[PDB]
């Protein structure tokens, strides 16, 4: 069935080297990228990096290219499996790779070939990749997820202040998606003439994702801000807000630093207790649906504590790392209640698909998502039609590594026609649709 | 021969409406999506907004795509026209359209068809599209660009002081286009730490074509911080810059205006022999070999003695704006000697293509653009090397609407084989290879 596999470095849109692969067969060429996070779990499937300083300052990815090129290629066409097999050429690959954490051929290298042979099984079946998916997962009734678009930005990788890493907008109350693509530009459009007349011409340029970053400190004036776009725009009744707190990346000794791109003062830390309160503020006085990573990775305590004292959805990024095992040990911890699902933190579309299954039994969300460093690939839009999520998060209406995203699904849902149906205000649990 | 065609509304990269076409053939589907300008020149084909003020905050596209849907692909359809047909499909366009600056449906709508039409002729020869364009062009020979990355911005979209618009680096002095991104990008992030460490940590975020916007004001600054950091990065002897004033974007009345940004001020204007003077300053004292608008669209004067007293390039954009006819006075005046070319300037793949080879026969470089509202589409890597131009301007190493065309230049290149040659020093007159 699989004719060739060829595997090149391409750039990323942070400018950083990543893997894309070539993967023929009979019915021609199948394309896919692999994706890289800014702020990585622990916990993650290895990123082979090829740490050679005087290349791209270690960044190179030659060696997981090579894995692909010369070892996993001819591994899967000597296979005599077809591509339409992807849960048995996944298997093929984590038992040549050996490793718990795929660090022997890195888990870039085997994502981008999983993710090509996904898309080469859909052509394989006739199918679209989308309903591919669907029917890898046993789905049948498609769904057009709420967009989650982040529109102000913090955290480790932005310049400001500001400690929280995402604060997002989704057009819950949307017509269909493409409806939902207008509302949520035109408030990003509005924001940014916001921003510009309190803080400056020169507050409006973008992060990684597309989001302002406007210098502030305070985590309620980023959410203040949101607001205001929201109902200048004239969509208050329309659109709520979303977090990504990435609370690993400002945690200091068994507290929490919300100052921490400031020279270092251990009197600023706060418990995680005082920053459960501060998140109860935010929901009260903002319409705050949805929390992600509000407290560390290992801080299991704290988030089964939160988690049974809210009614909104609280997700786990770096908690769970998209992998059955540590979702497991959160299900019965009741730790969170809807799962951040990222192919590359776990390494292939098998053991993703398995990871959105093993939370939508537990009755969670699953929430489909882009890493910082994306690339002209779109395969996450057909994955959140086909695993009928109902939510995805892939960057601010800006920059076409978000925008082909979400073009994308635009496409799907008129694909789709008269059978779309979008998630709108059953984005958490859109089975009921 | 053309079975179907379908437009729809996308969101470009700085999320704004804009064209997309499908078209089907026997050999399939063929998309292209149309770009869109910051800082056009007056004389630019018409560029079909829907002016709803309510919607898209009046940037809506509907109008152009109703055009194609409603009365473009019937006609098109009807004509039985084979898509290997460019010139006789876009001439049937222009005839219907029935204006000089298409302003009847649109350039966006027409040259939207246009792309799509390219695309599948492609296919129906079963070329390459960057072969096609060859053929098309009468060409037999082709070359990889010398990338140029626009780093540093100022001008009428940035939030600074500084008046001239893009700062860019070439890397003539790589090895191959492949050689060539490595350079950009490690130039990219090298001077990424530069204005960290000058103007601080907030002062990295970027533009809408993945450059930084530091706060100054004297241009020479800028050129300041571009050279440092290509020394930094080590590549002194291979790296040159080039330069897109965009003067049009700051002429007043007959003088130049290089605060344009700072409440107006009549006392601070230049002559365009000041300006002149400015810039023979600058390629005394920095590796500049290229400036790209220099003077006013219709400052014909300073042009022509400008380039009676440089020997480095000099680039027409809104003065040429990919035009025929006024590539024919920018000739008989000398009032530059290479032409930037932008298919949806003029609006059509074959009036595109014929700009290009009226400014080649005349002896003059052509250099492949972006425009600052991109999308996800790659057409213009085949067209540069398909016109063997030797030079592109597409953006940053930064944001996947600028690396997506990057990225397909590399795919291109690995595709050539050993016949891939690399324009290098010989970025302004390839025909010597
Ligand atoms: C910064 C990011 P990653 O790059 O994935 O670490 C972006 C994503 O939105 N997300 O959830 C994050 O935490
Ligand atoms: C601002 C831009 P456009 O959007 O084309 O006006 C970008 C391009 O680099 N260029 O030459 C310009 O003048
Ligand atoms: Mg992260
Ligand atoms: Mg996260
Ligand atoms: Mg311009
Ligand atoms: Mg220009």
């Amino acid at each position: 069935s699989i004719e060739k596999i060829w595997a090149r470095e391409i750039l990323d849109s942070r400018g950083n080297p990543t893997v894309e692969v070539d993967l023929y067969t009979a019915k021609g060429l199948f394309r896919a990228a692999v994706p890289s996070g800014a702020s990585t779990g622990i916990y993650e499937a290895l990123e082979l990096r090829d740490g050679d300083k005087q290349r791209y300052l270690g960044k190179g990815v030659l060696k997981a290219v090579d894995h692909i090129n010369s070892t996993i290629a001819p591994a899967l066409i000597s296979s005599g499996l077809s591509v339409v097999e992807q849960e048995k050429l996944d298997n093929l690959m984590l038992e040549l790779d050996g490793t718990e954490n795929k660090s022997k051929f890195g888990a870039n290298a085997i994502l981008g070939v999983s993710l090509a042979v996904c898309k080469a099984g859909a052509a394989e079946r006739e199918l679209p990749l989308y309903r591919h998916i669907a029917q890898l997962a046993g789905n049948s009734d498609l769904i057009l997820p709420v967009p989650a678009f982040n529109v102000i930005n913090g955290g480790s990788h932005a310049g400001n202040k500001l400690a929280m890493q995402e604060f997002m907008i989704l057009p819950v109350g949307a017509e269909s998606f493409r409806d939902a693509m207008r509302l949520g530009a035109e408030v990003y459009h509005t924001l940014k003439g916001v921003i510009k007349d309190k803080y400056g011409k020169d507050a409006t340029n973008v992060g990684d994702e597309g989001g302002f970053a406007p210098n502030i400190l305070e985590n309620s004036e980023a959410l203040e801000l949101v607001k205001e776009a929201i109902d200048k725009a004239g969509y208050t009744e329309k659109i709520v807000i979303g977090m990504d707190v990435a609370a690993s990346e400002f945690y200091r000794d068994g507290k929490y630093d919300l100052d921490f791109k400031s020279p270092t003062d251990p009197s600023r830390y706060i418990t995680g207790d005082q920053l459960g309160a501060l998140y109860q503020d935010f929901v009260r006085d903002y319409p705050v649906v949805s929390i992600e990573d509000p407290f560390d990775q290992d801080d299991w305590a704290a988030w089964s504590k939160f988690t049974a004292n809210v009614g909104i959805q609280i997700v786990g990024d770096d908690l769970t790392v998209t992998n059955p095992k540590r979702i497991e040990r959160a299900v019965e911890e009741k730790a969170c209640n809807c799962l951040l699902l990222k192919v590359n933190q776990i390494g292939s579309v098998t053991e993703a698909i398995q990871a959105c299954k093993l939370a939508q039994e537990n009755g969670w969300g699953v929430m489909v998502s882009h890493r910082s460093g994306e690339t002209e690939d779109t395969f996450i839009a057909d994955l959140v039609v086909g695993l009928c999520t109902g939510q995805i998060k892939t960057g601010a209406p800006c920059r076409s590594e978000r925008l082909a995203k979400y073009n994308q699904l635009m496409r799907i849902e008129e694909e789709l026609g008269d059978e779309a149906r979008f998630a709108g205000h059953n984005f958490r649990n859109p089975s009921v649709l």
